[PDB]
């Protein structure tokens, strides 16, 4: 009957669940629909002269009023699942709960005849509960949205600043982009919307997400392709979700938001998120458990009281009032508030959480995959030697590397920075004023080199390519030895291999450089122009390991996290780095060994292997996917161009604020600095946050089930309701006010010591265990008020009901300090000061409520002074019994 | 009347002032106490057999009852200035101050005759104030003592771990040593007490502090020299305050505490600590200022009220009651409570403060002198190339270095660790089995080498020495080139020099290794045996800069601290490291350059020089001393054997928890980890603590001066006391209770952005400026109570006095939020939550006291409800006026004294 249970209010699918991330592979629904492919094809070949009039765009850019007009016309650069609802809509959906409406209707029906100010006060209590829930949810979702917007991909636009009318280059969030807006693209920038290249040089974009081709594709300002016949392959348009590999460009936004190629009929807008993740499934399962409890218990109470006291319209109200404590509507408030408090406290620790549910995984992660550069090493190399094949230092190698590092337009490397810094000013200036760039062949993993074609004159050009030693040697036919040029024979090949292996075993990364002279040519150089090269030498450099890497790794191992290194570098350098930081590399697995293994074989091998070397991005993604095989939660750390699938293939993806745009787009956690200590501290605090959330749900559900059980067992014998439903609503409201400060509780270090596994079925066991314990003392209080205080007849019922009230509210508020931890309270474990203060305040308010002037309005009678010793005895006995009985639940259940 | 000043109570000279360190050297105030000297000469040559009976010591050690017996008989291993006084003595000295005594005496005199229960309650208020002060001082002194005991030099002793009699080797604090205790000594351990060596293995100790000789000397189990004639030069006794350079030993304690040669006569006991440091001088100046204010003001109030009301025994009591607000007895409570709260907080930042006054220096530091190794770079090296002179990798060089590193007993080095770890297990065990140790020639700065003599047989011995390249080359005559021993000509010398200079310019430190073969002999090896050596090669290793050194240096510069590098390494490696970490080396000055310079020349040069290289410890000490030339507070950070003179020479000395014993003993601050980020954060926190202390002192002084001024100007016109002195005592007590939370206040980041400078004369200007400003409103309240509320006669004086009381306490309590910060409160700068809570609580108590049942007992009368709007108006006007007037004080003099 789950199809009929629509009482659950799901959290918005931006606080939980991931973003679409337009990387949903090559599969497309009928390859886009008509009037979209045709529109893109028309836009590709549309002359640039009439392009300005179509979008009301000018070369100066867009001013304010124009950008707001365009945003109103075309919407906002977002997806329909990212716009928050208005606060009044949220308040209305919080009030239209199928339980609040029923409570108000039953209050009216019971008290429409000859007794007002009762239905009104019940409705007012319902409104106060709704307002409290709405306030918590709204504050927490606002904080979550602010934290998500803190780390957002930005685009560089013209716009208008200096209202006297001066252009500029503003970095604005990609959601503010409107159609017909001018942006500029450099290396590492993801495409923010469907573009139209106005003017570009050496612009290469990686489109493996959309067209499925790994090699980057050159994108020119004006089309040079004979026929298009396809919108995805035209060289003048750039689609959202792809990254810029190298070169520079300036383009115009043509589509925006849902109108983008991916955002319409190519993903995102195709159906919805039919499959929920682990966190959503767990929340739904807990909500279903609570609904089952209510639907099994409340009708029984209704039937019993209707058969006994013959007031059905009041018995139903009373049963609903006791059931409301077990409502599922507590779940959105609890989850949102606790996870948002955890996310804010993480943001104070240089950890930004993009969606709330990731916190669960960030506490459940037991395997952490990453690269050795930046996380284990310092990413800045200290020592570097530019030598030829004979070991002697050579200035020609340094100058060739300087050319290749200066005229390249790709992302800045550590070698590129060190080469540009280690070259003196005079020689650098001479080379810059003597050589000029012509062409650039970017970096791809099929050949693992990078080429730059420069020239000092108009007669001949020089192609200078640098890359890993083996890849360079594969395409070198001559070597410059002793100032002469000699064929690269096998003897020199093996000598170079041995010397470079010896260097690699010292932790020195070796990058070879080759140059070739070609006649002047008026055509674009291709990857086929990297043959018969002249090997100048190599550069050996040391990226030293961080001082805070070994303690961080030890702390991560203490927390239960297994660290695995997925690197594309050499096996020897990675092994040396792992040994220098205390990591046990064991036997290494290179990427060429897993290309023949089956999925089962590689999944079994990756569990024992610690270091994986010479991996392509596909290998990293496959390893991350197969490491989730045995119920493990895998976290992948990466900040590269090609880390988009792996970051998404992991159970949790972690990136850095200084990453490329797609790495931040595909990540779930963003670290403000690339450190493992920050990651470990964040994992600890997220474990505390998720433990607090579980504790809050657990205690609330258990106490409310105890109250419902007490009502169910001890209402048939009484000739009146044990507690008036108004008193129940006040009790629940004050308990919720007390519980507001549970997100701020303290968590034992023994609870967050190991990765957290969340079983929603444990809540049922906890409720069953800790409900009857409260019910026993509830029945004891009933007997005390029946016999000791002689509240026998209905006429003197207000003494009885109020007599339970101060017991119902106080114990429910005190039991929190007993069942929160697993140890003995107040000596080995103490609740946080905000929780202590809230408990004391709520206890004081509950004690003083029967004595307050409002007690006459709330149908509460004052209490004789002889009742307080009995109340203290009951509370102390309840606390002692639960403290002595916790051990049985600990042993038999957990 | 400087001699007449017995009112000032100084803090114990352990929270402030540095403990005596045994660096006296050429200092022999008492020269030689013959009685003491005769004892050593007898102890040195006394046979080991009868040594056990003299000190009641057994070879297995001492059990419990014996160790407490020896401690009771011989005292504890401490100096007389380090024993805390018992708590009851502290309470008595807190109660017997000449102001708590005169107050009670005058209360008895005034209220004995037919007006009892008034002198009693006055004495009760005085006792409550005394108890509050004593509790604060005792708690903070206990916290400071615990912090000092956290980082204390320890000694390894036998003792008795088990009830059955099993012996152990316990690390006990050096103060727990009793005479006749058996300890063991290794490299880097300082001598904790006078010792008699029971057994030794190549034990070399540095006695440069006592005898003034830099070269370490050999200590043997039995004497090997013909005549001693001098207790300090006997080769079988070790004296406290010296360090063990190398070797191992087991010795017996023969003297302890004051009885130690250093402790008695030669040092410490002679004379006393006549000269105080800067913090003690500032505290004394503040106390003298407060005493002068009281002595100027209180007699005038006494005379005025005696001539007006004709009750001298009440007028003097009243004047004393208003004056007590300006007592110096708050200074021990103010200083101890505020600083300790900072120090404890610093203990949570891995910064342990050994004595409280160091905090003032630690926030006032503007020049920081450190070494490049450990602070700027990691102490673990990543790359190393063991090659010969031709550049080819050589296994023989690595094996010789492994022998030298394995068989040396000195302090472990980074190169030693790298060489021990970089040799494979099979070859390492083969070398260990094949070679056995014979002798060791330790490291000293005159030659800057270290040698180990081993042997594979009984025919010949091999001497393996290692050290800096030039020092090894000076004593090398041949070189092993291409497997042949060839004479080391000048061409090879120049080639090696240029190759190693190229290596050094890359940040690589080069350590040369030489070996020699000698015929077997029986005598010990000397420094003259390092000649005609054979240079095997050198080891070039990379010590990478720390990841966090550049941000820490940027933060240190942003905080106003100028970092200077004093290193004994080569100038090329140090310059490369400085460039890597972002520091500007500028022009490097080597140690040999400054030897011929004068004091003025070197002092002028050190101010514009960032990196000093090739420095002997004497050069480091001289540079640190001369860097204090013009109002500069110098901090020296070192963790070496020879860094004690440089640590004690600086205005503040910072060391590391893992340092050698003498480095920790000579330091003022101990960092739990060797990091510059920790140092910068601790400096910021100490600046906050000192700002809070100064703030605490200036506010209590200004408000109480304002109250005294109001009384002086007003009480002449009135026909009765403006406030009963009982109410004044209550007001002062409640204000102190409110101010208890000041140590926990917040400090603006503007007050901690520069090295602080403390001027005791600024307090007088602050008091003069901010007293009348609150006397204005006291006179306004007097007029309000006189005319609006018709308290015109003594019969209704109780309404008048209480009318001032609520104004007196709340304003004094509220004004704190106005004058704690230079900015406008509650919008830019807000007080800390404990301070706000205490302010609210004290205001509530002051309002509710006249309405309480105790009001009749305290001679307080209930206030009409029409008085509250006037009170609120007065408080708001006072706050607004002081806020609008703070600007004038800021412009004319500046809110704080700062800059370098
Ligand atoms: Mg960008
Ligand atoms: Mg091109
Ligand atoms: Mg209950
Ligand atoms: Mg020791
Ligand atoms: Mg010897
Ligand atoms: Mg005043």
């Amino acid at each position: 009957k789950e199809i009929f249970t629509r009482l659950i209010r799901h959290l918005p699918s931006r606080l939980v669940h991931r973003d679409p991330l337009p990387g949903a592979q090559q599969t497309v629904n009928t390859v886009v629909p008509p009037s979209l492919s045709a529109h893109c094809l028309k836009m590709a070949v549309m002359p640039e002269e009439e392009l300005w009039k179509t979008f009301d765009t000018h070369p100066e850019g867009l001013n304010q009023a124009e950008v707001e007009s365009a945003r109103e016309q075309h919407g906002e650069n977002k997806l329909p699942a990212q716009q928050p609802s208005p606060w009044w809509v949220h308040l209305w959906v919080c009030y239209r709960n199928p339980f609040n409406i029923l409570l108000t209707i039953l209050g009216a029906i019971s008290y429409a005849t000859e007794d007002l100010f009762a239905a009104g006060v019940i409705a007012l209590m319902v409104a106060i509960s709704t307002l409290l829930n709405f306030i918590q949810e709204a504050r927490s979702t606002k904080a979550a949205d602010a934290l998500k917007a803190m780390v957002s991909n930005t685009a560089t636009v013209l716009r208008v600043i200096n209202d006297k009318g001066e252009n500029g280059w503003l970095e604005i969030p990609i959601d503010q982009l409107v159609p017909g807006d001018i942006i500029k693209l450099a290396a590492g920038d993801m495409i923010p919307a469907d573009l139209r290249i106005l003017q570009a040089r050496d612009l290469f974009v990686a489109q493996a997400s959309l067209t499925g081709e790994s090699l980057p594709v050159e994108k020119a300002a004006t089309t040079r392709q004979p026929e298009h016949s396809n919108p995805l392959e035209c060289d003048t348009l750039c689609f959202m979700g792809t990254t810029v590999v190298s070169g520079t460009a300036q383009a115009m936004v043509i589509a925006t938001g849902a109108n983008t190629w991916f955002g319409q009929l190519a993903g995102r807008v195709s159906e919805q998120e039919s499959e929920p993740n682990a966190f959503q499934q767990g929340i739904s399962r807990v909500s279903m458990l609570l609904i089952r409890f209510m639907l099994v218990m409340a009708p029984v109470v209704l039937l019993i009281n209707g058969y006994t006291k013959g007031d059905w319209w009041e018995a139903a109200l009373f049963a609903l009032s006791v059931a409301v404590g077990l409502t599922p509507e507590m779940l959105p408030m609890i989850v949102t508030s606790t996870l948002a408090r955890g996310a804010v406290k993480l943001s104070k620790q240089k950890v930004i959480v993009k969606h709330l549910d990731a916190i669960q995984n960030f506490g459940a992660m037991d395997i952490l995959c990453t690269d050795k550069t930046g996380t284990l090493t310092q990413d800045k190399i200290v020592l570097e030697n530019h030598t030829d094949i004979s070991g002697k230092t050579s200035e020609r190698v340094l100058h060739s590397a300087w050319l290749n590092s200066h005229y390249q337009t790709g992302l800045k490397n550590l070698l590129d920075t060190a080469v540009l810094e280690g070259t003196d000013e005079e020689s650098a200036r001479s080379l810059a004023s003597r050589w000029q760039k012509i062409d650039e062949i970017p970096f791809d993993f099929e050949r693992r080199r990078m080429s730059v074609v420069v020239a000092e004159n108009t007669e001949h050009h020089q192609l200078v390519c640098k890359g890993a030693l083996q890849e360079i040697l594969n395409v070198c036919s001559q070597v410059r030895h002793n100032g002469e040029i000699v064929p690269l024979d096998d003897i020199m090949l093996r000598k170079i291999k041995r010397v470079t292996d010896t260097l690699n075993r010292q932790g020195l990364r070796v990058v070879a450089v080759a140059t070739k002279y070609l006649p002047a040519r008026e055509g674009d150089y291709q990857r086929a122009d990297e043959s018969d090269l002249i090997l100048e030498g190599y550069i050996a450099f040391l990226d030293p390991p961080k001082e805070t890497t070994a303690p961080a790794l030890k702390a991560l191992k203490a927390s239960g996290i297994t660290v695995k290194i997925l690197t594309g570098d050499s096996e020897l350098v990675a092994a040396k780095v792992c040994h220098e930081v205390g990591l046990d590399a064991g036997e290494v697995v290179i990427g060429s060994d897993i290309e023949t293994l089956s999925d089962d074989e590689l999944a079994n091998l990756a569990q024992r292997t610690t270091l994986f070397a010479r991996l392509t991005p596909m290998h990293k993604e496959r390893i991350v996917t197969l490491l989730k095989r045995e119920g493990h939660v895998v976290g992948f750390m990466g900040d590269g161009i090609n880390d988009a699938p792996a970051l998404r293939a992991a159970d949790i993806g972690i990136s850095v604020d200084g990453a490329v745009d797609i790495a931040r787009e595909a990540a779930d956690i963003i670290l403000l600095e690339k450190s493992l200590m920050v990651l470990e501290e964040g994992v600890i605090e997220g474990r505390r946050t998720f433990a607090n959330m579980l504790k809050y749900i657990k205690m609330t559900a258990s106490s409310n089930f105890g109250n419902v059980f007490s009502v169910l067992v001890a209402s048939a014998f009484l000739p009146f309701l044990p507690m008036l439903p108004l008193h129940l609503l006040i009790q629940n409201l004050l308990y919720d006010v007390s519980q507001v400060a549970i997100p701020f509780d303290n968590v034992d270090d023994e609870q967050i010591q190991k990765p957290q596994r969340w079983n929603p079925a444990d809540l049922g066991r906890f409720m069953i265990f800790f409900g009857p314990i409260s019910s026993i003392f509830d029945i004891l209080t009933f007997c005390l008020m029946w016999w000791v205080f002689h509240a026998n007849t209905p006429e003197t019922q207000t003494l009885f009901q109020s007599g339970w009230f101060v017991v119902g509210l106080l114990s429910q508020t005190l039991i929190v300090h007993m069942i929160r931890t697993r140890r003995v309270p107040f000596i080995q474990s103490c609740a946080s000061w905000p929780l202590m203060i809230m408990t004391v305040i709520v206890m004081i308010v509950g004690i003083a409520l029967p004595f307050s002037p409002l007690a006459s309005y709330l149908q509460l009678q004052a209490l004789p002074l002889s009742y307080f010793p009995w109340l203290v005895a009951i509370l102390a006995g309840y606390m002692t019994l639960t403290q002595l009985v916790k051990g049985f639940y600990s042993r038999r259940y957990g």
